[PDB]
């Protein structure tokens, strides 16, 4: 059948216009298009990661109540995905920050996650992602926040769902052993932790350029993370990756995924960045019918599922 347990795409829109909070749906942000998601499901994709903003989901304080309107729009997309049998990743796309300030309260963060996870606790196709790309924070705080999120999710009775944890330094695969070895200490009573890493192929790994360093830089940038997963008996998932519409990037993406698939005993899969209805001519857009990456990469990616 497939190279991985999971292979799919990010579905972007609800995290857009982050300078406008709460902002206005249809003006500053939008929710993903379930008809466009269905096209990717029909192509074989079975996981979709859906960014949102913490401040739009639970405004004012992390310990507060949900914004009903934003939660209902967001959960309609989540429930469409799981209703079709695919896994849906709930991603607070917040960089370890709440209203621009680094999160430093494990107890506040745990409460945020109990409030949110309580709304999905009976849906075993939901996956929780503690936060997108912690960075420029103390490593012990990042590990503690991941643990606080796990604690809040399980305490809320959401015990059947995988939890994607993310490291410091933008959770990059290529720097994982440099910054994030202390993430090994995370515990989960359900034993469903997956280490979510991101890997881009431009010079700074930021994923802002359609040019890759070389045709082999992808494989080179995931070797150490793979060794770490295998050495420590952990599982991983490449929750973001992309490359530009050129042969060097396509071969780099292929070589990276080939290596992950060769090591599928620890790599559970990968999800492209990104699809969604508001990307226009984005260098990495996986949105049908005409996204640049949909045109250039979809048939390459279908090799793996
Ligand atoms: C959601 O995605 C669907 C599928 O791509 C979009 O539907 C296309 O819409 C155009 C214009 O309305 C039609 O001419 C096509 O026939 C549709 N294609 C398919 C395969 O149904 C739809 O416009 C998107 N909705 C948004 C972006 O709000």
């Amino acid at each position: 059948a497939s190279s991985f347990e999971w292979f799919g795409s990010n579905e972007s829109g609800a995290e857009f216009g982050s300078g406008n909070i709460p902002g206005v749906e249809g003006t500053d942000y939008t929710f993903p298009n379930t008809t466009a998601i269905q096209i990717l499901i029909d192509a074989g994709m079975n996981i979709f990661r859906v960014p949102f903003l913490m401040e739009r989901m639970i405004p004012t304080e992390m310990t507060g109540s949900l914004d009903t309107a934003y939660f209902e729009g967001y959960s309609e997309v989540i429930n469409y995905i799981t209703g079709k049998g695919a896994h849906a990743v709930v991603d607070p796309h917040n960089f370890g920050r709440y209203y621009g300030t680094p999160i430093s309260s494990t107890s506040d963060f745990q409460t945020f996650w109990s409030t949110l996870a309580s709304q999905f606790k009976s849906n075993d196709l939901v996956i929780f992602d503690t936060n997108n790309e912690y960075h420029d924070m103390d490593e012990s705080v990042v590990v503690a926040l991941n643990q606080a999120a796990i604690d809040g999710i399980r305490d809320a009775g959401a015990t059947t769902q995988y939890i994607f944890v993310e490291g410091n330094a933008y959770s990059g695969a290529w720097t994982w052993t440099t910054y994030n070895t202390a993430m090994v200490a995370l515990t989960d009573p359900s034993d469903l932790i997956v280490y979510e890493m991101h890997q881009y192929l431009d010079s700074d790994g930021s994923g802002t350029s359609d040019q890759c360093v070389s045709s082999t830089v992808g494989q080179e940038r995931v070797v150490d993370a793979t060794t770490w997963l295998q050495s420590n008996g952990k599982l991983g998932i490449l929750g973001e990756f992309a490359g530009g519409a050129n042969s060097v990037c396509e071969e780099a993406v292929e070589g990276m995924l080939d290596y992950l698939a060769e090591n599928s005993d620890v790599w559970l899969g990968a999800s492209w960045w990104s699809a969604g209805p508001w990307w226009q001519d984005y260098i990495y857009s996986m949105e049908p019918p005409n996204g640049i990456a949909y045109e250039s990469y979809l048939s390459i990616l279908e090799t793996y599922f």
